[PDB]
């Protein structure tokens, strides 16, 4: 069934007065229930029509509309669920939450795990950096926004509800708010993201897309069949209702203010204006008349650049009255007030949710937003600090964060200092480059941002200032952001044994002190001795590989190293190798095993201690292997002071001395997450319907390594070295129960 005929499947549209057309007006197919006319749509010929004339019954406040939407589906069988953080801790393919459906990928959407409820409803804060360049310009784009949704997870033979019920829900909700089906347009478009896709319907009312309804039955797979924005997708066994209603867009359509920004955080926009170099006044009836008429077309000209929006700029300039220049005398400065207002809000969530600024990973996106905000504040000569705007955003929303405003302030203050030094020597650097190249390219502006932290608009300006050939590239930030939106490709990859073997019976999971066992050689490839069951720990998780030997009716075969291949453990032996079928008595070296057990259990205690002392922004930076030393990398915005380090060590040793219990047991994912939160994935996200959960004291992680039985077995913990590997990442080298 093709995407096209996938829409001819929905009996709800035709049975409710909706007829399929194709204007063009965007050139796509769409469904309208209005018999009078079709020229309907969003981007090209419609424009906002609700500005000054709300389209909903009453004007809702952010929190009221949020509650109204959630209760609406709760009284319709949907289970309410709390938002997920904006940092995708539960996965490893993407850094931030780009859609509510992203909370449930890839384990729930693939069936590996069950959804929190079914069907469920939620208001998920999302971050869309790809819209960065249109923020503040179209009147409808934000970087951080809440996508309200109702999801239903269907499996073959078990359907909660599909397309008909989905579209019916959106119409009903809309109608109940004050919009008649005659004014609701459903445009057809494909939707993909996070590894899934499907045909979708965009709900367009008043010239604005307020929600999208996706019938998810496609999943990204190598042998893909469907082509959607570069990726290939095949039809899944499961199918999912994937909807998303923009809370801020609903509120905006309920107030009819000039822009979404004036609808969700007017205080912030006003404050910025009142404390900047804005040439106009937010009370003048004149200015108000200009913005209003311009706001109505924002959706059109906002999606254009160059000679494109250049003409519409004239259209509105005429109708309004004054010249194009006067128009730009307000719109352009406002585009920056709206962006700063928006960006400081996105910072609230990135920082409040645990992101630490850096030049790598998700931290890079945090630093990207902050630098751009610092640059916007500078252009406007903001009389307040970014922090002041963030705190304001915080009290308006009323949300609670893992990271307190206190730490947020500290981070923004340090970023501001780094930015100050960057710009100082950065101006000269670009002035110099202009004398040399006289023509700056897209890749030139890229290198300047990444290698010298120079804001693109700061470099494109100085260049033009010196009469240099250069022009603001399309989605340059989205381009920079896109280059840092997902986890890089780690070439540490798979080993494929020439023969298929039954998954090794790992014996170390249950008993960490089982150094001796009995097994049979069920295969031998090169140096890879393979048994049916073994206590030997393969080089993985956080601890290094075991070392020992296999005894049998043949002598003693020393195992020097141990890897693994898709479940089969490999015992590396050279020269005198066992005969496939021999029965052996494996003996693991006690010292090597205990050393790793202590240090690995210490890693947990240390991680727990680091968070308690430094703050909830502390998260394991990663374990990019090299086990020469016992090390732990974490996200922290500066070097720990000597007293903090002293305090980290002290707290860990009090935990060890307390000799708390260390436990482990296989647990279903949903059960684990519900009980321990996403702090469960600090060391990575493992696959499986059931994950091994380890509890070292009060720290809880999905871990597959061998640990001590109680924290007292770790021995004293001594921090031997604290180093700043890279901005936002600090390395702790330590010893546990030894030198
Ligand atoms: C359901 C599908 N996964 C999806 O995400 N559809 S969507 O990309 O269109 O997003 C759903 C809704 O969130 C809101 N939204 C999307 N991006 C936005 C942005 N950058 N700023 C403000 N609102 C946005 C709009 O109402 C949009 O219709
Ligand atoms: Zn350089
Ligand atoms: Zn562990």
């Amino acid at each position: 069934m093709t995407l096209d005929e996938e829409y001819l499947d929905i009996t709800f549209l035709t049975e409710n007065g909706f007829v399929r057309k194709r204007c063009p007006k965007c050139g796509k197919h769409f469904w309208t229930a209005d018999p009078e006319r079709e020229i309907c749509g969003d981007p090209p010929c419609e424009s906002y029509s609700f500005i000054g004339n709300p389209v909903f019954k009453k004007p809702f406040e952010l929190d009221e509309m949020r509650e109204y939407y959630l209760n609406f589906f709760e009284r319709r069988g949907h289970g309410r669920i709390e938002r997920y953080p904006v940092v995708a801790r539960w996965r490893t393919d993407i850094y931030l939450t780009i859609a509510s459906i992203a909370d449930f990928q890839p384990f729930v959407t693939s069936g590996v795990a069950p959804p929190p409820a079914n069907p469920l409803t939620i208001s998920q804060p999302c971050i869309r950096l790809d819209d960065l360049d249109s923020v503040g310009r179209t009147g409808r784009h934000l970087t951080l926004f809440e996508m309200m949704a109702h999801h239903a997870f269907n499996y073959p033979g078990k359907e909660i509800y599909w397309k008909n019920e989905t579209v019916a829900y959106c119409t009903e909700l809309l109608n109940e708010l004050g919009v008649k089906k005659e004014d609701i347009v459903y445009k057809e478009e494909p939707w993909a993201g996070g590894g899934n896709a499907g045909p979708c319907l965009e709900a367009i009312v008043g010239g604005l897309e307020v929600a999208t309804l996706v019938f998810m039955n496609l999943e990204e797979h190598p042998e893909g069949d469907i082509e959607i924005k570069g990726a290939r997708y095949r039809k899944m066994d499961n199918y999912i209702v994937d909807t998303g209603y923009g809370l801020e867009r609903f509120v905006w359509a309920s107030k009819g203010t000039p822009t979404v920004y004036d609808a969700i955080f007017p205080e912030v926009v006003d404050t910025i204006i009142d404390n900047s170099n804005v040439s106009f006044n937010r009370e003048d009836e004149r200015v108000r008349r200009i913005v209003a008429e311009s706001s109505k077309l924002a959706g059109i000209m906002g999606e254009l650049r160059g000679e494109r929006l250049n003409q519409l700029r004239k259209s509105v300039a005429d109708t309004v009255g004054v010249s194009v220049e006067e128009l730009e005398g307000i719109v352009v400065p406002l585009e920056k007030v709206y962006s700063l207002a928006d960006h400081t809000r996105c910072i609230l969530f990135m920082l409040g949710d645990g992101l630490v600024p850096s030049n790598a990973g998700a931290g890079y996106l945090a630093r990207l937003m902050i630098r751009r905000s610092l640059r916007l504040a500078e252009e406007l000569e903001l009389g307040l600090d970014l922090y002041d705007l963030v705190e304001m955003h915080k009290k308006i929303l009323g949300f609670e964060f893992d990271v307190p405003l206190s730490t947020v302030q500290e981070i923004l203050e340090l970023e501001k200092e780094r930015y100050r030094t960057t710009v100082s020597k950065g101006t000269r650097l670009v002035e110099r480059l202009v004398e040399r190249k006289k023509k700056l390219e897209k890749d030139d502006l890229i290198e300047l941002y990444d290698s010298h932290g120079i804001p693109v608009e700061l470099a494109v300006g100085i260049a033009a200032e010196k009469g240099a050939e250069v022009e603001m590239p399309k989605d340059i930030y989205a381009e920079l952001a896109k280059r840092h939106s997902k986890a890089e490709k780690v070439q540490e990859k798979k080993i494929t044994l020439q023969n298929e073997y039954p998954a090794t019976e790992k014996l170390y999971y249950d008993d960490p002190t089982l150094l001796e066992f009995e097994a049979e050689v069920i295969g031998v490839e090169g140096d890879f001795v393979i048994l049916n069951r073994s206590a030997f720990y393969p080089e993985s998780g956080g601890q290094d590989n075991d070392v020992g030997y296999l005894i049998a009716n043949g002598g003693k075969f020393e195992v020097v190293d141990v890897l693994e291949a898709d479940g089969v453990v490999l015992h590396v032996v050279k020269g005198a190798k066992p005969e496939v079928g021999t029965k052996v008595k494996g003996v693991i070296d006690s010292d090597v095993r205990w050393r790793h057990m202590r240090h690995h259990s210490a890693t947990h205690v240390l991680l727990y201690s680091l968070q308690k002392v430094l703050g909830n922004h502390v998260w394991q930076a990663g374990a990019r292997k090299e086990f020469s030393k016992a090390r732990l990398d974490v996200t922290h915005f500066r070097r720990p002071s000597e007293e903090e380090i002293k305090e980290i060590e002290m707290l860990a040793n009090r935990e060890i001395l307390a000799n708390k219990p260390i436990k482990w047991e296989w647990m279903d994912r949903i059960e684990a997450e519900r009980k321990f939160g996403f702090r469960l994935y600090q060391g990575g996200v493992p696959p499986g319907r059931k994950i091994r959960v380890v509890q070292v004291g009060d720290d809880v992680q999905a871990c597959g390594g061998t640990h001590c039985r109680s924290t007292g077995e770790i021995g004293m913990l001594k921090i031997l070295k604290v180093e700043s590997i890279q901005d936002g990442v600090i390395r702790f080298e330590f010893a546990a129960g030894e030198a």
